[PDB]
């Protein structure tokens, strides 16, 4: 047995951003940044050919919804790409198609930022302002709609993944 080490700390809180035009000063409320470095996950209907090329780009870093709770409660175009601590959250999506695996520094820990009492605290979300570059996307597993399970013989690793810890 070995105990795990601690995580590297990047000076830039949006070091992972695919779109660095994100304005961290406009995040509300004041963000509590994730300091751990475990695998995160994201349900996305887009195929790996798309995501592995572009990374996870946010829908509107300029004029989007910068308020976390507003974005959590009412999904609308925002500077954030949503991820979860929960490997199994894909089972709650309607035909989300893929469960992406992410190894990225930072992100805003939603429940630490807005509390764990809101309606969707159960999503244990980490919101990445500016999105996530492809080098931090590990890979993906397709989801079988009927059983809400991963098709594990069809998982694919991202050739652009660059381990950093
Ligand atoms: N998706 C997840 O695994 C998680 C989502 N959430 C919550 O769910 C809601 C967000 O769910 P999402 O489906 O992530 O909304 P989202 O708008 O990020 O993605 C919705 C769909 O839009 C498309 N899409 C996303 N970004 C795009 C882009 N840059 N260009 C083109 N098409 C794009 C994809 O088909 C994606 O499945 C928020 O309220 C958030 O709190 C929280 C935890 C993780």
């Amino acid at each position: 047995k070995a105990a795990a080490p601690a995580c590297p700390r990047f000076d830039d809180p949006v070091h992972a951003a695919a779109d660095p035009r994100v304005d961290v000063e406009r995040i509300t409320p004041d963000p509590v940044w994730r300091t751990t470095c475990g695998t995160l996950y994201r349900s996305d209907s887009r195929g790996p050919a798309v995501v592995f090329e572009q990374g996870f780009l946010p829908k509107d870093v300029i004029d989007g919804q910068y308020d976390i709770e507003s974005y959590v409660l009412v999904n609308q175009p925002s500077p954030y790409v949503s991820t979860t601590y929960d490997h199994d959250l894909y089972k709650t999506w309607y035909k989300s198609g893929y469960n992406y695996y992410i190894d990225a520094p930072g992100g805003v820990d939603v429940n630490k930022t807005i509390g764990d009492r809101h309606k969707w605290a159960d999503q244990v979300e980490v919101a990445f302002p500016g999105g996530i570059r492809t080098e931090f996307v590990i890979g993906v597993c397709p989801v079988d709609k009927k059983t809400r399970t991963e098709k594990m013989s069809e998982c694919v690793g991202n050739p652009h993944y660059e381990p950093w810890h």
